[PDB]
């Protein structure tokens, strides 16, 4: 039900939460896909919702202590839960997850984490094949861009300004294609 699962998710997050503070990669690995498997089992949108809760947590402490394995773990399975649950709900959360993460790793000099967030927006606009997540892809880029500007993180502010140009220049490929 959606009490097991709770807590189930539960103890992932904290396994995975700690795994993230310690550089502890194959730990991070093995929960996150734990969580997803929650999701899947689960078949709710409630568990994906949940799931997703928890990648954001563990990549947001990861994007916190300059843990670039464990963001992309993390933004991985956030794809992949994109990917998965078939709904248009689930991609936009997902695309939240990826905007937080960018926005934290922005306000902490983590320029690898922005990176890594702004290319899986790219990714999920990209897969989606709907206008409306290029539109929130590139609402993604600008929000991760007006933080880096207030932050005076430039290299942030570059990549930003690179991500955009690419959805720009190359979307109207991915939505006719
Ligand atoms: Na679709």
């Amino acid at each position: 039900t959606t009490e097991d699962e709770r807590r189930e998710l539960e103890k992932v997050a904290r396994k995975a939460i700690e795994a993230a503070r310690e550089g502890n990669t194959d730990e991070v690995r093995e929960q996150l896909q734990r969580a997803l498997e929650i999701a899947r089992e689960s078949g709710t949108t409630e568990a994906v919702k949940l799931a997703l809760e928890v990648v954001a947590r563990v990549a947001i402490e990861a994007a916190r202590r300059g843990n670039t394995d464990a963001v992309r773990e993390a933004l991985e399975v956030a794809l992949e839960i994109a990917r998965e649950s078939g709904t248009t709900e689930a991609v936009k959360l997902a695309l939240e997850v990826v905007a937080r993460v960018a926005i934290e790793a922005a306000r902490r000099g983590n320029t690898d984490a922005v990176r890594e967030a702004l290319e899986v927006a790219l990714e999920i606009a990209r897969e989606s094949g709907t206008e409306e997540a290029v539109r929130l892809a590139l609402e993604v880029v600008k929000r991760v861009s007006d933080e880096a500007k207030k932050q005076g993180n430039e290299d942030a502010v570059k990549e930003a300004e690179e991500v955009r140009k690419k959805i720009e220049e190359e979307s109207g490929g991915w939505l006719e294609h």
